[PDB]
């Protein structure tokens, strides 16, 4: 089955480094379609070039981000729109799969770490599948508790009230189910930490989640974050007109 | 031309995540032998297990530092010089007089596949720009007519080799020829790279790569320390994250 990976991304110092490791990870996975959505006003040459050189099956999308500061909400919904035939492709495969097509959708942020094994775990998803996520929610790992092959609770701690106390990287959704539920999307007005539940609540009930990763006993994905690079020297050299050559992409 | 990637690593929350993306990066590169050296009291099942299922050609070494991975890299150089020390993987080092290149890759940087094809063509010591390092967008040598004539750097420009560990590679023959060349664990901040390279070549003889140093094919990324406030509170309640589930 084909896996459609939804990844929002925005320009910043570490952007290319993040897309390089994510695209290189994805090149190790067969039958995978990358839906990269840029948080810009139009496509950027940095992303367009990386996609073209990646050698992956991809569709390039773009949508600008308009209190709770949720991130990548609009970009994730744009990919859902494209999948539901509302267009929006600025590059790559312009046409989305038609109804009846078997597939699984995974929302993969550009900074997390993904093992190649994780993708084979989600390839078998009928509705909504789940697995533990490492280093997230202030825990060593957060994840569903499984008994008799069924989800019977959650190992979590922060905002335990969440109907689905799981990170974006801890679940995948069957394509048919998303097309079958046109209203299912992420709610930008949802409280902090309730973004995942805003989508999932429209798709299934916690009891019906499909445990993957050896009945949720293996951590195959990590919610890593990259340190903001120090630019003190760059600033001094710039004030002296000797900044790093801008013609050299980083 | 085989590339020997020397990588020091140590146990901490993000270790496995880092080794997963590094091993996955290396799985895309042909003719590569990974020399993973743990900074531990003894080999850990986590690392041994990851190496075994990586499908990569490797040698597993271990040496504790009572910390920049200096002692670990030197143990990889000792091994390369036939002094043994392997506790897993390929135990026999390359025979004397073999061809090859050595690259010192820390476990948290980001490496593009293209970077590795550049260094295979190393005669003595090759160099290239490194992104997000030394406080700059990128740091790298200035090339004129295929020759390094200077360095785009800022932080203490007095270093004879003002380049990050990720910005160079050494030909295996040259390392065997200079059996006394190794990292100085006492070298002050920022002088680690110079402590090795000074034993091998003159800055003027560095071989520029990455299209005469106009391309950034490696980035000095660092990973945030994960928040564990919730974990601590759960521990107090006797329900911390199951130790049997490796992270
Ligand atoms: O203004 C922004 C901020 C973030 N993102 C992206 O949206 C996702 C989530 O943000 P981030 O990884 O920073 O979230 P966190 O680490 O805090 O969950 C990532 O794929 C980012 O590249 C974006 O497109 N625009
Ligand atoms: O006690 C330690 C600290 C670090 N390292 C490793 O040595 C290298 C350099 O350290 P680090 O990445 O933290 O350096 P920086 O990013 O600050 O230059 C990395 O491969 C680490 O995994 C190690 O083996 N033992
Ligand atoms: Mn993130
Ligand atoms: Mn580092």
């Amino acid at each position: 089955m084909t896996i459609y990976v939804v990844t929002p991304t925005y320009a910043r110092l570490v952007q290319k480094a993040e897309l390089v490791r994510l695209s290189q990870t994805l090149s190790l996975v067969p039958r995978l379609h990358w839906l990269l959505v840029e948080d810009a006003e139009g496509p950027t040459p940095l992303v367009s070039g990386l996609l073209a050189a990646s050698g992956l099956l991809f569709t390039h999308l773009v949508v600008l981000t308009p209190w709770v500061h949720p991130r990548g909400v609009e970009q994730r919904n744009k990919a859902l729109d494209w999948l539901r035939g509302r267009g929006g492709a600025v590059g790559g495969e312009k046409d989305p799969p038609p109804p009846g097509t078997q597939g699984v959708v995974y929302f993969a942020d550009d900074d997390n770490t993904y093992s190649r094994e994780l993708f084979e775990e989600m390839r078998w998803t009928r509705g909504v599948s789940v697995w533990p996520v490492g280093l997230v929610g202030g825990l060593r790992f957060e994840g569903p508790q499984v008994q008799d092959g069924r989800v019977v609770g959650f190992h979590t701690a922060w905002e335990p009230s969440r109907p689905f106390p799981v990170d974006m990287a801890g679940f995948a959704v069957a394509l048919p189910l998303l097309l079958d539920k046109p209203n299912a999307q992420f709610d930008s007005t949802a409280p902090r930490g309730h973004l995942e539940s805003s989508l999932l609540s429209h798709l299934v009930d916690p009891k019906d989640l499909e445990p993957r990763a050896a009945n949720c006993t293996r951590v195959l994905v990590w919610h890593t974050r990259t340190e903001k690079p120090k630019m003190k020297q760059e600033e001094q050299l710039q004030r002296q007109g000797r900044g790093s050559d801008p013609a050299i992409e980083v």
